[PDB]
C-alpha cells in the first residue's frame, strides 16, 4: 500500500507531465497520494498562468465577509457579517492597513502560533466564493475554468445526462481569514491555485480518518451536534493543531505559496488561514473514484448549508433515498 503514514505529498510535473490533467491525479493516487487528503503540485518551470496581476483591481467584491468568531482560542465557531461592496484594490489596502496587516514574524512557524493564539480577538473581512478565474484563456495546462465538468463525468461513469455547471470561484483574502473544517459538496476533490500574495497554511485528516474528526466535533460543538447529524457541511467550526493532538486525531498540515496548486481529495477534511493578502482561485471536480465517495457522503438536511444548483442533481441520482429530505431543507 503505497503512503500508508497518509503524508502529504508534493509533486514536480514536467511540461510534459502538465499536459493531461486526469492521466496526473491518477498518477498522484497510483503513488498513494489521497491517502493524506491533500497533496501539492508545483508546476513547471515554463508554465504560467497568466502574464501578470497588474490589472485586477476594478474587480468587485460584492459581498465582502466579516468572520467574527466565539468561543475559546483552539475551539470556536465563526460567523459571517455581510459588508459594503468593495473593489479589489480598495480591499488590498484594507488588507495593508494597520488594523488588518499581516504582524511581524520569524517564519511560518511564528506566523502560526500567532494564529492559534489570537484568531478569535479579531474579525478580519474575507472575499469568498465569487465567480471568475483569473487564467489566461490561452494557458492550456490546468486552467481551472477548462476541466472536465463534473455533470459529464457522471453521465460517462453512469450513463445518465443531467442538468447543472461547473465553474471557479475566486477567494481574496487577509491575514486571520478563515476557513473552517469541512469536506467538498459531495465528497468532491477540489483543486486550489494561489494566484498572488500571502501564503496560505493547511490542515488536513486523511480521508480513512474522518470518521474521528467527526466525533471529536460532535464532542466539541454539542449544541450544533443536536441541531444537525452533518453540521460541519455548515462550514463553521474550527479546531486547533494543539486541540487536535491532544485528542489523538491524525492530521498533517502545510504552508502553500503563490505559484501552487493544492488539491483536496473526496472526503479529506481541511481547513487553514491566509498569512496576508493574497488570491486563490478554487473549483471542485470528479474522477471515477469519486462517484462510490458521492453515493455515500453525508447531507445536511437542517437548511443551514444552503448550496448550488448543481447539487440537486448529484443527490437525486446518487442518493435518491436521501433525496426528497435534503430538498426540503433546500426549501
Ligand atoms: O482557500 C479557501 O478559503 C478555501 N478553499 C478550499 O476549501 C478548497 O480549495 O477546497
Ligand atoms: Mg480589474
Ligand atoms: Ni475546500
Ligand atoms: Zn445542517
Amino acid at each position: 500500500a503505497q503512503n500508508p503514514n497518509c503524508n502529504i505529498m508534493i509533486f514536480h510535473p514536467t511540461k510534459e507531465e502538465f499536459n493531461d490533467f486526469d492521466k496526473y491525479i491518477a498518477y498522484m493516487e497510483s503513488q498513494g497520494a489521497h491517502r493524506a487528503g491533500l497533496a501539492k503540485i508545483i508546476p513547471p518551470k515554463e508554465w504560467k498562468a497568466r502574464e501578470t496581476y497588474d490589472n485586477i483591481s476594478e474587480i468587485l467584491i460584492a459581498t465582502p465577509l466579516q468572520q467574527v468568531a466565539s468561543g475559546r482560542a483552539g475551539v470556536f465557531t465563526q460567523y459571517h457579517k455581510k459588508k459594503k461592496a468593495m473593489t479589489v484594490g480598495e480591499y488590498r489596502h484594507l488588507a495593508n492597513s494597520k488594523k488588518y496587516q499581516t504582524p511581524p514574524h520569524q517564519n511560518f512557524e511564528d506566523l502560526e502560533r500567532k494564529y492559534w493564539k489570537n484568531r478569535i480577538y479579531n474579525s478580519p473581512i474575507y472575499g469568498a466564493d465569487i465567480s471568475g478565474s483569473l487564467f489566461d484563456e490561452n494557458t492550456k495546462q490546468w486552467n481551472l475554468g477548462h476541466l472536465g465538468t463534473i455533470q459529464d463525468l457522471l453521465e460517462k461513469e453512469c450513463g445518465v445526462v443531467i442538468e447543472g455547471v461547473n465553474t471557479p470561484y475566486l477567494y481574496f483574502g487577509m491575514w486571520k481569514t478563515t476557513f473552517a473544517w469541512h469536506t467538498e459538496d459531495m465528497d468532491l476533490y477540489s483543486i486550489n491555485y494561489l494566484h498572488l500574495g500571502e501564503p496560505k497554511t493547511w490542515y488536513v485528516v486523511p480521508p480513512e480518518h474522518g470518521q474521528r474528526l467527526e466525533r471529536l466535533a460532535r464532542e466539541l460543538f454539542p449544541g450544533s451536534s443536536r441541531g444537525c447529524g452533518a453540521f460541519l457541511r455548515h462550514k463553521v467550526a474550527l479546531i486547533s493543531p494543539t486541540v487536535l493532538k491532544e485528542n489523538g486525531i491524525p492530521f498533517n498540515r502545510i504552508t502553500q505559496e503563490a505559484g501552487e496548486f493544492m488539491v483536496t481529495f473526496p472526503y479529506g477534511y481541511h481547513a487553514g488561514f491566509n498569512h496576508g493578502f493574497n488570491c486563490a482561485e478554487a473549483i471542485n471536480f470528479a474522477t471515477p473514484r469519486w462517484i462510490d465517495y458521492g453515493k455515500m457522503a453525508s447531507q445536511c438536511s437542517c437548511g443551514e448549508a444552503r448550496v448550488t444548483f448543481s447539487m440537486d442533481a448529484f443527490v437525486r441520482i446518487l442518493q435518491p433515498e436521501r433525496y426528497d429530505l435534503w430538498k426540503r431543507g433546500q426549501d
